[PDB]
């Protein structure tokens, strides 16, 4: 009883990368304590409080740097698009990317710049440069860290410098040597002023899949408070498998907690059929489609590149057909048996909410696999219908 539901709870959250956990290990420890003491109502009120903090958590990101750093293109690419300027995210009103003028552009000291730019409103600072980070940049970072906050040095316009070098020396172009020289110069000069060797993230302003942008996103996740990881995961653009999987895992944890909130303690059965639960979940499912870029509007462009209609293209995606007919409820019985033999399942006494949980979990895993397929839509289809059953040799194809 009590001891077994705490182990399922523990075993569920053990399955996730450390930087993706939306509750802290203290939260988990508290919740497990109450479950083990047979205080499930107390455990539920903790989960409710956690979920309220998660759902209302705002995200304010300060991007500080000079105008030559392409700050505008950087900010638009984050959002999928002497005074600070806000740029709300187009899909998430509670996310705001702020354009902060370069400290060198102003004439403030670091401490005065921070107070002028309202440093307490932000979750972290991005210090951006298209060139090298000056000693004033290092002084700013030092102040930010003294305020107990986080900063990240981002060197942008990497694609422009590689292009110039490539056109300069087409036959001896060494991509990795350019990157190493750029990063080392930036690192070595920040190390002299700053107490520790700060990481420097090399990025393209127009393509967040490239260079160090993936490692940046992982470090930002890892440094944020646990409850802020969900809204930050949602704010990412679903353009890499890692980013898609960050969203998948964050939403899977959230629906697990929602299941316990709604169904750990309810006891008169709600009744209905699986078809009724699915009807009730229809708007939730559409919200999930929107998180993953699977809504009809987003699927139009991709279907065109494949000379298909959205209806055609959706034949080859799994989420539309997940529930059909071998009956559905037998498929679900076996699914539940598989999962709950492994991680115990959700803490949900109410069948309605137990099944809502599994239906949402399944939809989330499917939507994420579909989104991953969208990254390489044409090639996947062309390989699928074409004859070859195996992968091509390395540099031939």
């Amino acid at each position: 009883g009590p001891m077994a539901w705490a182990s399922s709870f523990d075993a569920f959250f053990k399955n996730f990368k450390r930087e993706s956990k939306i509750i802290s290990e203290y939260d988990i420890t508290l919740i497990m304590t109450y479950i083990e003491e047979n205080k499930l109502q107390k455990a539920v009120s903790v989960i409710e409080k956690v979920l309220r903090d998660i759902e209302s958590a705002p995200l304010h990101i300060a991007v500080t740097g000079e105008t030559g750093a392409g700050k505008s293109t950087f900010i638009n690419t984050l959002r999928g698009v002497m005074k600070r300027t806000p740029y709300p995210h187009p899909k998430l009103p509670n996310v705001t990317i702020w354009d902060l003028p370069g400290i060198g552009t102003t004439n403030f000291t670091p401490q005065n710049y921070l107070t002028e730019m309202k440093f307490g409103e932000y979750d972290f600072f991005i210090i951006i440069s298209a060139t090298r980070f000056k000693e004033n940049d290092a002084q700013l970072a030092k102040a930010i860290a003294q305020m107990g906050m986080n900063f990240y040095f981002v060197r942008t316009k990497i694609d422009s410098d590689l292009d110039n070098e490539q056109k300069f020396k087409p036959k001896s172009f060494n991509k990795e040597e350019v990157l190493k020289n750029i990063k080392d110069y930036c690192s070595n000069h920040l190390q002299e002023s700053l107490d520790s060797e700060p990481p420097v993230f090399l990025v393209s302003n127009v393509d967040i899949s490239k260079y160090d942008f993936p490692k940046l996103e992982t470090k930002l996740l890892q440094d944020l408070p646990a409850h802020k990881r969900h809204v930050f995961s949602l704010s990412l653009q679903s353009l890499t498998e890692a980013t898609i999987n960050y969203k998948r895992d964050s939403l899977k944890q959230k629906v697990f907690l929602e299941a316990m909130k709604a169904g750990a303690l309810a006891t008169i059965p709600l009744g209905g059929m699986i078809s009724d639960i699915l009807e009730n979940l229809d708007e939730t499912f559409n919200l999930y489609r929107s998180y993953f870029g699977l809504d009809d509007a987003s699927l139009e462009n991709i279907a065109q590149d494949l000379n298909m209609s959205v209806d055609d293209f959706k034949v080859h995606l799994r989420f539309p057909h997940l529930f059909a007919e071998e009956s559905l409820e037998d498929k679900l019985f076996k699914y539940i048996k598989h999962i709950s033999s492994v991680t115990g399942g959700p803490v949900a006494a109410v069948t309605y909410y137990r099944m809502a949980y599994y239906l949402q979990n399944l939809f989330l895993d499917t939507a994420a696999n579909d989104a991953i397929a969208l990254l390489n839509s044409k090639a996947l289809f062309e390989k699928k219908v074409g004859p070859y059953i195996s992968e091509p040799p390395e540099y031939w194809e």
